[PDB]
């Protein structure tokens, strides 16, 4: 190109192609990215404060230790571009088209580019209120671009902390610095002290002798780009497995053969369960034949120590448990039952909040997903199962056992449209996780490579080793990210006689939200991604 | 054919073909099926009573809520033919031949037909004790036949409720109507009230806005058959995995290298465990070297909250746990220990009971399967494992934890000959069950399609919309189902020097049972299907 | 075939095929039809009573003369099978699939058959309460089948009077006799008498000298069918034009360039219309430049003498006017404004009512269709249009003029799912109608031929010319109609950023309707067929 030729165009429109039972979705996305000169040109390793609302005393007996943010990390001068959110890609009407017409979807491949690089230096004349800023584009300045296609850098592209390209095509995007954890010990003893009601710090430190420090420079090759230059990543092919776009309402009581019933006679009458019937029960039960004790081949859902806080080497964390809905147990609407492994997105103006300077939030309670719902305290167990009822003993109620086992069938959450991550890195361990607690797609052979960008340091006349920022000219860049990810769906067709409830906005919400304001402010709606019902087995 | 030509024959004999280490079993089966005019020509959706022996009060503190039969369902006018039981296929001597000569077996493919359709209308003349019935065959009447080869209907072909073609070749079979569950909430709180000793209904209702209604007519294509007509399903090919025809007696103490022992000298003496030996223990143990604390690679069996009652969206159900034998713990014969995930078949005259008007029962306690036996209260855990014994603390006994994990190896029940189901539908969920609590074969790509039959309604002169059965002529049909399923076994050969105990009748039983009576009444014997012992590892 | 072979099968399932922007919908439908012996074997010509609720006096000044049912007709012994309703074809979930995924649809071709003919004679023995009916199938009896593929018979297949094959696949259908109007004069003078407030009959008579009588026998060839016989119509190809599956919200004030506006500043402020602007107005207006008087190229909608009663040769009728919504004018919900050329379906158990012995009704007020809404009394006209406002004179308000003209653009109603007709006969006149007030498809070259059926008369031993029904044996038939119509849609894709409101049940309704009952009773929902919004110009 040159100084005066643009190196790319803008395509943010998505494509749907229906042939047979297959549906190809080509999602185009384009962003205008504002980049600033790095705060420091150096890599920094440091630990942090314990975080806000962490206990300084034992008044709460240490139940507040779940508010630990403590950690250690390497501060990279680079910046991360991840398009790892749904909604960086599709608009609300495009995701509605996806989930109405597709029963499941996969990731096919990903492309992305960077072009129309503009680098400006900001100069100031005069002083005081007479100070005048001038923005001069530096035509010979460089932008540094690193993509690790070999996945040799630590992966932090999880959309957690919602650091991702924004969801609204016409607004500018602003990157966050690339940073990763180093080895540290944070171990908190909540059993400490007499009566074992006190919490105590055991070890909180950076672990230096075991630590790993990988810079971007010695790891991946870096492209240096002027104004007339562009960058393409090349094709990336996913290998994942499809995600279900429907939700399952069947429990193990909704599942198999139906208990023999005598039909009702008139419009007010109910069916009657037949008393003497033949079939397979579990224990010695031969007379009750309760549909409850009917033997089944599998079991849908499992119990857990809901809100399991694992106090590990790095600190307390949550061990999630299975997703489901508390709607069958809900009763009072005011009380909010979080125990279905619910999640909550806290988001901002670029990520689909209408208000600048304040953040909005969405608690996904997973209401459509029932039949998987297992509240651990509601369960029980008996010593024996037979024609006799056990006594006060022989019967236990509130336990909180993990009942995951070889016979259980569960679901995952699925796509969570605006704020949910798309793919995920697979942990490199002897036993790889069977499924993911958040991201619908697990990458079997390496996640899409991380695109890291940096402005090359632009130095003044004098260069002093003692100097940091006083030594470089104040600089910023704006450029354009474009990307294309392609999806493969499977055509959804009616499986029932009656009308479906088709995808749409969340229940209590209206449509004046989600539409631009007099100032241009609007939100993106939550789209479940498991949308319409389907049979399990 | 025509009115006066028969459209098929009767083949109920089974074939064994031995070539090399492979053995092909071709099971032929033929049934004479009696069908009646549907009670109603319409689809009905209704819920039921809570069931017999369900509590109307809190006297039992709500431990009787396991007797819940409540549910909701769509009443289809159609009728189900499922040959999904073992024993619809093989007679006792044919299944003995299978389990003696085969170490494992698979399902190969299935064929089935319907032919020799006979439809009669029953007319009555006179009134009172002079009333005379006449049975006239209606040559132009139709039989409706629907097979869903695409598995688009809810699957209820689980042989639970023993609704399946009968086990005795020369007796007539009688179908049950096809029915399936709809979406309903049944949630029972057994924690309710002060002291948390009371039970309460939370939500019991049909869930109408989320409900799915699929008729047979809008789903699958229906064949209309006269007398001279027949129906073949076409070939169905299973893809499953083999089932083990042997039982495993080895626990993790029966498994690996043997503790070093000094042999006995004379006929009364025992071996002595050598005191100072070298090897891998678990904790700091270096001196005891107890075979108990020898490290092993795996563990055989797992604990569970035996008789786990999961109170889910549809109601309470049992979360099974692993099958095993209580025989090592049995002691007193009178007490019946159900905790090995035992099952009980309640069956009737056509399904292998000798007495009409009464039902017999068989409690399968799984006695041969040991080494998998884990009674959860009998276990323990310690804080540390070392050359020292822990104190009163540091040692816990009755826990009921699920100990299934990454190192565990377990079995399933296997074939349960007369009353057990053969195959099963795989639940459509993110995590598919690792194995099945009952049916030995899991269908990876769709279960054999369900054959639904119906008599077309035969109407009188006048047709009134207000009329139901007063509008159609009283009609019934008899026809002949034939089917062929083929099995692939692997030849069993002696692995030991000493004599085996070969398959036969259950232990306490005699042979005057299982043989016809002066009236022709006899039972079919339970055949374990895991019959002879084998080594695990 | 023969007596004992069935001549066809049952396929009621619908198919969707998506390739590119084209979508083929193959609708299969199958009905079980109950036919009775004709009331008379002869053609009858007669006139009727004036009808219920017609005035016998002048108390209402003759405004009740709109309740005239009077007419004359030829009574044919034959019976009509018309599948001319939407909903004879698709179920609610299949029509939802159509209107979500298609922006417009055409009719492609139609096939239909008749098979599995069963003819029974009913005999009675004894007398009194001892009387015994016997139903004997007469194997040599005939069914008469006439299809006029040349459209030489009068066409009465308009689904008006909802005489059409039923909407529920599993219920029996019952035909109505074929009948058509003859030439009669009915002329009512509502101007009669002094003060012109009285109504009077002018001429009410059958017009015999001009009358036309066409039997089925001398017109079309008739097929005679035994039990082992079937009938296929052959292919019929439609030539029609597509119907729009979207509704238009734009009026002529929603349409073109927008009035110049000064945008709002903060969240509560509104835009301000700019005062001095340049553009094309209508009259001498140069200063006001009201968006109202902006010249436009076309005009959307037209006024009418709403509820125009044309007193013609055959009697009073309604001259419809354009369809639109009264929702912008609605205000009070209790008052029901009918003036948008609304329609009302009155239907019964087979046609989608849940209650037998009572009828339900649906008033289609066409609420989504706005921008076409022209209430004639709300309009006005002025003498001159200029910078001056006219006086009390020069301005007229309540007029009721027909404002249809050369610049107007209007819509039609579109598909009305359960009860609406599909196609229509084109009147043979010098000026053919531009569009249709009800049926979405006008047949340019002949409507699908009418299928007329009749049982051949089955006579007793003696045949007397004086005898009518006393001469023929009491007979009825049941048989099976199958048909296939194929549609061509155009793929609907998102035209907007925000979420659509997707097709579903009518607003105030719940889903416990539309789903089967404990007795099996349910309704079919109204599906608009103009479902989602779209831009006009």
């Amino acid at each position: 190109s040159g100084v005066g030729h643009s190196t790319g165009n803008y395509n943010n429109r998505t494509e749907f192609y229906y042939h047979g039972d297959e549906v190809t979705i080509v999602c185009h996305s384009s962003r205008h990215i504002h980049l600033n000169m790095s705060e420091s040109e150096e890599y920094k390793i440091y630990d942090t404060d314990r975080g806000p609302r962490f206990p300084t005393d034992q008044t709460l007996q240490g139940r507040d230790t779940i508010n630990d943010s403590y950690h250690a990390q390497v501060e990279t001068p680079w910046f991360l571009i991840n398009p790892n959110s749904w909604g960086t890609w599709m608009n609300p009407a495009d995701f509605q088209q996806l989930t109405t017409t597709c029963r499941e979807v996969t990731l096919e491949h990903l492309d992305q580019t960077l072009d129309n690089i503009v680098i400006k230096t900001v100069s100031k004349q005069g002083s005081g209120a007479e100070e005048t800023t001038q923005y001069n584009n530096d035509l010979t300045a460089l932008l540094q671009v690193a993509l690790d296609k070999s996945n040799q850098l630590p992966w932090v592209a999880d959309n957690m902390y919602l650091d991702s390209l924004g969801y609204i095509p016409w607004r500018p995007c602003k990157l966050k610095q690339y940073s990763y954890h180093v080895n540290f010990w944070n171990t908190i003893d909540i059993i400490s002290g007499p009566q074992q009601n006190q919490w105590q710090q055991v070890k909180k430190e950076i672990r230096w002798d075991d630590l790993q420090f990988t810079p971007i420079e010695t790891t991946t090759e870096i492209d240096l780009l002027r104004t007339g230059d562009s960058w393409t990543s090349g094709p990336y092919k996913f290998n994942t497995k499809p995600t279900q776009l429907s939700y399952h309402w069947q429990s193990t009581r909704h599942t198999g053969s139906v208990h023999p019933t005598d039909p009702p006679n008139a419009i007010g009458q109910q069916g009657q369960n037949i008393r003497d019937i033949n079939g397979w029960q579990w224990g010695d039960r031969s007379d009750p034949m309760s549909a409850a004790t009917r033997v089944s081949n599998f079991h849908i859902g499992y119990s857990w120590p809901e809100w399991r806080i694992h106090y590990g080497s790095g600190g307390p964390a949550i061990n999630p448990g299975a997703p489901f809905s508390q709607a069958p147990w809900s009763t009072d609407p005011q009380v909010r039952l979080t125990q279905g492994a619910s999640e909550k997105a806290i988001f901002d103006y670029n990520h689909g909040d209408d208000d600048p300077a304040h953040r909005d939030q969405w608690w996904q309670n997973n209401l459509p997903i029932t039949g998987q719902t297992n509240w651990a305290p509601k369960n029980a167990h008996q010593a024996n199962l037979s024609s006799n009822v056990p006594s006060r003993q022989e019967f236990w109620t509130q336990d909180y056992h993990n009942t995951f086992g070889p016979f259980t069938a569960v679901d995952d959450v699925g796509i969570q449209y605006p704020w949910g991550a798309i793919w995920t890195k697979t942990p490199d361990t002897t036993h790889k996780p069977m499924m993911s607690a958040h991201a619908p797609f697990i990458c079997k052979d390496g996640p899409p490579g991380q695109l890291l960008v940096k402005l090359a340091p632009n130095y003044t006349e004098n260069l002093q080793t003692d100097g940091l920022g006083n030594n470089r000219i104040v600089t910023y860049a704006t450029f354009w990210w474009t990307g294309k990810l392609i999806l493969k769906g499977k055509l959804r067709l009616p499986r029932q006689f009656n009308l479906y409830n088709l995808p749409g906005r969340p229940r209590g919400t209206e449509a004046k939200k989600f539409l631009p304001n007099e100032i241009g402010h609007f939100e993106l709606p939550f789209m479940p991604g498991r949308c319409m019902p389907n049979y399990t087995m």
